């Protein structure tokens, strides 16, 4: 019946009576901050002429309020057409409302409920929104007064005045549902979204809401699908289209509704034609002030061509935007309102606005600004929509702040303007805009060496040569080509007293296999010329030795070495070469007695007048090696228990080098073998006739290191046992050992010898007996 | 005769014609920057009137100058009284100059003489400065054209046409003294400074330069202290003071000749009274741009009252500089030209301006500005020079970027000035200066946690909770009371469903003592309140164990333990507890017959529908211990060669904590003492009828851990010897050792002792005999 468009209602409860002859709202309907109001105010306001909200509902903070079943008494159908952020019905931070109390509600199309942070609400769990919303389990409704300080008293379970309604489940909790204490909720036995009349009858399926004959759509309360003439229709046919996707209208009316760039493509009379489509009747483009903060804000405008409103760039984090942004940005053509940019850190250049032509500025920025750049940490190139494109009818250029911009950009887009007379200074101010940034001088002549770099550049003319002062030179170590004058290193380079001799410089005390970035700037006597930065690296050097060498033996033929890498690279490192030799013991061992004196056994190895003229001016041995490519290293093959010294090198590209880095040296011990001190074979006994006896056993095989002594233990059957000691040279005197002076009896003897490693392993007992 | 001040002369040689009538020149005389000029131009170009230079002479690349003795045929005395950075006489960089060519002076009364850079300047070795300046050591005469390539041809040694003159010694060099190759320089005989004319005779002491008549003060050419009427005289007696402190001037013609701040005190004419002194005749401050750019070049102005012109502040390197800038600046009351600022980093206030009143603006900044302060990255109180004091009759007022600067003093400053209209954005434009800059919050309950913090503040009034929304709060761990607002960690704090229960918040996952910077802000609905920043300490907690404990044993009763300090200190760390407990070695070695299968011998220790609303809405064993303050710590006391368990605890102030870290342990053994494992006395031999004898000996007092075998050898007299091994349990069977079935004759017997540390000492030998 009514038209009412999207409203929003705040500060005075007077405001709400704008709702007096409405009937379907058009759009969302919001009632929110109304602090200076009463619970009297309400008491006496109805609105029963509404009927339904295609949008949304929003309450939020409407002090005063204590029930909406006077507010909205024959409220039926929430379309949801739009949601607010998902939701059709939201109820947020609402005093002294102490029940929905929405009697007359049928169904909710679209969207969720949110209900949360009343301070005074129950009557909740007595209301299902299965038979409201078609799918009930995107709803939130917590954080409310707790469910056991208010009681849920209807005309029900409980002795109330009024007649009991039937019971529906909702979530297994098979209870009475009850709007109210007074009012509960309406059901009837027919399928969803059968709307039935006051007498329990469900009518035709377009009607949604309510009815009042069975089977009519012309007497339905709420058109489910297509509203027409005060009938429900599934389309429109004859002659008009759809409207808001609620109702259907003329192609005259609608355009008279609407009253340019309204679309009436696919039966339905938009206000705006969608992407790749122009106005037809069988890409202008709208915003007041947009703010484009990120990558994923800036694809609202994706084919936009004419921009009817102003633009707020403000991209603090992004990077490498400009083929993004020119994405959606770049067809635009004219922009009536103002062009601002603030704190743009993340963009470097202005190019995304190829065919950007006019400004008509019809809002400018307060003070009479129709173009806003301000603080743009980095901007350099300005765009390319410059050189008779633009034209501003109205308003003043203000530029600030792109300190890697040259002011020569800005003096180019102000005469291109048309306009230069309009703005002065604090607005175009030198000295504000362009610190960071013309004659170029050109280098001659680099030589690089190990730690020194001679340089030489183009000597001035005589004619330029007059006003010519000494040079300066900045120079840095720049791992990376990504550096910029604003940590320079400084230089004062005299010029030559010749007309020829170019002045060059020499830096010296350079780590070898650095790259430095170097630019040399003249003093042009009046406060002039530099040139481009050169980077530079100089000649590699040999490494440094390896640091920590470090080496264990987990076998007894393995040695698995670790070590660091060293301070200085001088280069890059390609691979170690690591030298082992087998050192063969002293021939100390060989030759001493250690029967007695004894020794401790090696264990296994295991873990200014210019400048003042200026300024006033101014005013058993074989070397084995490998090649490892990684940290650690591991050798094999080795003997058991024996000493090798480990060289190791570091090597980068030094095929043309001196060589090499100086080697380092370690020593290392090999696990002893465990059954290699076993004396072979079983020992041989004889006897001679002048009481004695003679023992004899074949040496180890391979003994770790030397064999030093052997132990002979022997004794008289059945008590102690006396050892004794052998020399190498006891032994090999006679072959073995001599027993002599012994009472006749039998005995057993036992052999062990002892090697660098430790004690050996007893052999066989050899039984004998002397009479 | 003539006045003549000082005079500069640039860019042509017509300009040269200005010192036609010049006799004395009363200042600097400079020529520099004369590139468009021949050989020709100075060739019949001269001034002989000139005849005195009063502060120094400059020549700076002149082209087309060959020789002086054309421009100053007469220039005599050059008097220095202001020296041009020390030197009198400045020549740089000067082509074609082939000779300095000063025939006629007498002498440089004060400053050196620097003569460098010229490209073909020859015939300077044969110029003595010891007969003009009274200090030739400071000169600076290098970097001319090379010695060798000039041959100094003069009318002495060489075969010139001109008549030799006298020689002097210079620095040893006794040579010929010739100015050019025909002049030569004029010596006399007499004292230093009785100038001579040219007879030879020597006039009297006053003349300076020449004279006429011997012994007459009116026939000088130069007046060596005061000129008056013609006539040299010591000083000025009637009526007359001293003017540049080189002539005698009545008082009412050097008033004449200074037109009101001149000062005639101590017999001087000055233009400018000194410090402390008004006028009298018997501070005003005057400089055109003063740039103080540090403290060194801001005592130019130290009690100067009226400063007539225009001072640019800009300090980028200096800190606490407001009472240093306060002690000099502070006494002015008046700046007739403009106040600029730019870049001043160092820069905290602008409080030294105390008395600062009035700035008429004579001369001001190009645009119509007359105070300018731009970029200061951190200024807050700008003074107290406000309040009805400034006034600006002509100007406009500049401020920006003084980001810690609120715009409300701007605004105070601008209302006091008495004028408000006269600017506009883009000069005290919002959004520009102030951004990281009213209600304030107040904490009401802090309660700090070993690694929690609570925080609860006031809570708003229902007047101004109306536009309340959630809380924001922003921690960060600070270590210094040095902190701002623009790192900061984020929290949001929803508001509580009610009227009372103060919001507060719980800080978790905190390092136990450590100093967090805490502060809340409120959204309050439109885009405003905030709380001071608070600091607060958590509780400490007990520390983490030691870390990398390793010991060492430098002698046989000493441990020294060395580890590093923990990960987490939880506090300040006061001592470490250092417990050591002595360890009896097993049982099982006292058991175990060590003749055979032996052992090891172990070795001594060696070394977001709520944002999203809100957004919507904006738009034998015994412990000891001890105390080490100290990482390092050493055990004394210790007994030899045992082993030692040492418990290591990290200790803060845990008085009230459960207690100390948990303990860290080692084991460590002392080295074994050289002479513990000897024999006592001497072994005993006794015989029995039997074929056999008895060895005894004595156990060690003290070995080291305890004495696994005895080893015996014992040899017949002249070969070799046979060894024996001895448990503990068969030497203590008989309290020694048995030798049975033994063939007569005489032996030789010695004992040794073997340890757990290792071999022993070999006992006396002992001679027995058997028969």
């Amino acid at each position: 019946v009514e038209v009412c468009p999207s409203l929003d209602i705040r500060s005075e409860v007077a405001e709400l009576r704008q709702l007096e002859n409405c009937s379907v709202v058009e759009g969302h309907l919001q009632i929110l901050l109304m602090f200076t109001a009463t619970g009297e105010d309400f008491r006496g306001l109805s609105f029963p002429r509404l009927t339904q909200v295609t949008d949304y509902l929003l309450l939020f903070r409407v002090y005063g309020l204590e029930s909406l079943r006077d507010l909205f008494p024959n409220l039926a159908v929430i379309r949801g057409t739009r949601l607010f952020l998902g939701y059709a019905l939201v109820i947020f931070e609402m005093p002294h409302l102490r029940d929905v109390a929405l009697p007359a509600l049928g169904a909710v199309l679209r969207g969720a409920v949110r209900v949360e942070k009343n301070q005074e609400l129950c009557h909740l769990s007595t209301i299902d929104w299965g038979l409201l919303q078609p799918a009930p389990g995107a709803n939130h409704i917590v954080g409310n007064k707790l469910g056991e300080e208010c009681a849920d008293v209807c005309p029900g379970v409980l002795g109330a005045a009024g007649e009991p309604c039937a019971k529906t489940t909702f979530s297994g909790h098979t209870d009475y549902r009850c709007w109210t204490s007074s009012h509960c909720q309406r059901v009837c036995p027919c399928p969803h979204g059968m709307a039935c009349t006051a007498r329990g009858e469900c009518c035709h399926t377009e009607c949604l809401g309510g009815c009042s004959q069975p089977e009519d759509p012309r007497a339905c309360v709420a058109c489910r699908h297509l509203y027409f003439q005060g009938a429900c229709l599934w389309a429109c046919p004859p002659g008009t289209y759809q409207y808001e996707s609620w109702r259907c209208v003329t192609a005259e009316r609608c355009a008279s509704l609407h009253s340019s760039t309204f679309g009436i493509h696919q039966g339905s009379c938009l206000a705006q034609c969608p992407s790749g489509f122009t106005r037809n009747s069988s890409k202008e483009c709208k915003v007041g002030t947009k703010t484009i903060d990120s990558i994923q804000a800036a694809q609202d405008l994706v084919g936009c061509t004419h921009v009817e409103g102003s633009l707020i760039l403000n991209l603090r984090q992004g990077y490498n935007l400009e083929p993004q942004l020119q994405h959606s940005l770049g067809l635009v053509e004219t922009i009536t309102g103002f062009l601002k940019i603030k704190h743009s850190f993340a963009l470097v250049s202005l190019g995304f606005f190829k065919n950007l032509k006019l400004i008509r500025g019809d809002a400018m920025v307060d003070g009479n600004y129709t173009l806003y750049v301000l603080d743009n940490q980095n901007l350099q190139q300005l765009g390319s929509w410059v050189a008779a494109g633009l034209t501003i009818p109205v308003g003043k250029i203000y530029f600030a702040f792109n300190p890697r911009l040259c002011l020569e950009h800005i003096y180019r887009l102000e005469e291109v303007t048309g306009t230069r007379g309009r703005q002065n200074k604090a607005e175009i101010n030198p000295r504000t805009n362009g610190d960071r940034a013309t004659r170029t001088l050109r280098f001659v002549s680099n030589v690089t060496e190990a730690d020194r770099i001679l340089l030489r550049w183009e000597r001035y003319e005589p004619l330029e040569a007059r006003d010519l002062l000494s040079f300066i030179v900045y120079y840095k170590e720049s791992p990376f080509q990504n550096a910029t004058e604003h940590s320079w290193n400084l230089l004062d380079v005299e010029l030559p007293l010749s007309r020829t001799q170019e002045p060059g410089v020499t830096l010296a005390s350079l780590k070898p296999w650095t790259q430095y970035a170097v630019f040399v700037r003249a003093i042009t006597l009046t406060t002039g010329a530099q040139s481009p930065i050169v980077y530079l690296r100089t000649l590699p050097a040999a490494p440094t030795v390896p640091q920590d060498v470090i080496s264990t033996s987990n076998s007894s033929s393995h040695l698995l070495v670790r070590w660091k890498p060293p301070t200085q690279r001088n280069g890059n490192l390609t691979y170690y070469l690591v030298l082992w030799q087998r050192l063969a013991e002293d021939g100390d061992l060989y030759l001493n007695d250690y029967c007695h004196r004894g020794l401790r056994l090696p264990t296994s190895n295991n873990d200014s007048f210019q400048k003042k003229f200026e300024n006033f001016l101014h005013n058993d041995f074989e070397i084995q090696e490998d090649k490892v490519p990684r940290e650690r290293a591991v050798l094999s093959g080795l003997r058991h228990f024996t000493e090798y010294r480990i060289d190791i090198h570091a090597c980068n590209h030094a095929a043309h080098t001196v060589g090499c880095s100086a080697a380092t040296f370690v020593f290392a011990r090999t696990m002893p073998h465990r059954e290699a001190d076993g004396i072979p074979g079983k020992v041989a006994w004889e006897a001679s006739s002048k009481n004695s006896v003679l023992l004899r056993w074949l040496e180890p095989p391979d003994p770790n290191g030397l064999i030093l002594k052997y132990e002979i233990k022997y004794r008289r059957l059945g008590e102690e046992a006396t050892v004794l000691c052998v020399s190498r040279l006891r032994y090999a005197k006679f072959g073995g050992v001599h027993l002599a002076l012994l009472p006749p009896g039998n005995y057993s003897a036992r052999v062990r010898a002892t090697s660098l490693a430790g004690n050996g392993s007893w052999t066989d007992s050899v039984a004998f007996y002397i009479l």
